[PDB]
């Protein structure tokens, strides 16, 4: 299972920002053949981005898109419109959004699966708030989000998503989830994606921690089995962090 | 009031449609000082499009955005970026937007007093229900609606404000409302304007028409009082029907 390290830089830079990240960092970012180094943009940046990462191993990703190819959603962004540019990945379900922007579980299987339609693999974001947390439903919640968003892919499909477990309380809050909790977590999310698609599958998605991870203690959430690589936010506005963050995939 | 004229893509095009209507477009589109003509695009082609239409009378607008220039907000768009991008215009309050995305009368307002505070013209959208419509409340509902999203503002900016009058039925579905119902509804929303902000922003804000404007049902909006132009949805996809709408409002 290849770590994939991806930088949610959320609603954070100006094009010419953006644009000197890229050309800071692409130049250093891990070979390709051993962790996936991705940079989710703002809309508008995607474009410059998508060239600047002209030949390196740096992947643009956008931070959303619409479940439908074209139509009448006035501000939104089709999976056609951001496969064409060149884009790859796409955040999908991000609780900001999920909480603030009426995203249901169920546009969000919409979504997963318009992705896979369209080429873009998707790094579909799920976890508990603190209250469910308190009140022990922390497996239910990510295995209920975990169960509908996958719903209609194939077990060949399935391999190819990434599904970041982020703890609600642990974004930009500065209190992480331990790496031996979050395992656990993971561990429940590949064992649901187990009994859903099956061992294969299981054994290939790769699953994300996301929740202030630092460069600092990446290695330590990395180190463990059922983690697969993680979606960071804020240490991954700057140039040397992200590079910092994605060295730890060993390289 | 010098008539504008704007044309809203929704979710419709690739990049490189997207170039070649602005560069078939903006050469021929009319002289500003007589019309205000205005292509609104998704967040993906902006960069490029406001490359192309630099020095021509085509101005180029974004469909919506997010009332916070930073923040941790996945997959939204801040005034900050799209100013520094070149753009003009925003579409905000879009019945898409508000039945969809969770936007509300609020949120609408900070982003109002977002664009002024950041260089922006602001479309702010309003329009009833077929419901509200049958029950009678079109004149209410409309008037609420633009008494929440001027708020703020001074009579100065007020002035400066598009607000686009679209009642919801007639978005896309091939059934406009006649001229004469229109320009009542818009003449009332004036007066919401002048009761609130005195007679003279009341005379110089500009008071759009949405709702099924084909290039052949243009002039007929135009030439009534209270409406000083159109927001073209589906009639402003092709170069050769938007030069039309906007042709229409050159004289």
């Amino acid at each position: 299972r290849k770590p994939i390290i991806a930088g949610n830089w959320k609603m954070h830079k100006t094009l010419a920002e953006a644009v000197q990240f890229v050309e800071d960092v692409k130049g250093h970012v891990p070979p390709a053949d051993e962790v996936i180094s991705v940079v989710c943009a703002p809309f508008l940046f995607l474009d410059r981005l998508v060239q600047a990462a002209d030949g390196t191993d740096l992947k643009i990703g956008a931070q959303t898109m619409h479940f439908a190819d074209q139509g009448a959603y006035t501000g939104e962004v089709s999976p056609v419109m951001l496969k064409d540019l060149g884009v790859t990945y796409v955040i999908l379900g991000h609780s900001e959004r999920r909480q603030m922007f009426a995203e249901t579980d169920e546009t969000v299987n919409k979504k997963v699966l318009a992705a896979f339609t369209r080429g873009l693999i998707p790094i579909i974001c799920c976890g508990e708030s603190l209250e469910e947390r308190e009140a022990g439903q922390t497996n239910a919640v990510v295995a209920s989000q975990v169960e509908k968003a996958l719903a209609g892919l194939t077990p060949e499909q399935v391999k190819q998503a990434v599904i970041a477990y982020e703890p609600i309380w642990a974004i930009g809050t500065g209190k992480s989830s331990t790496p031996e909790d979050a395992n656990s977590v993971c561990g429940h999310i590949r064992s649901v994606v187990s009994r859903l698609f099956g061992p294969e599958a299981a054994e290939a998605i790769r699953i994300q921690y996301g929740g202030s991870v630092k460069p600092d203690n990446i290695r330590d959430f990395l180190a463990q089995q059922q983690i697969d690589g993680p979606l960071v936010g804020g240490a991954s506005l700057e140039p040397a962090s992200f590079l910092q963050l994605v060295e730890a995939g060993r390289h």
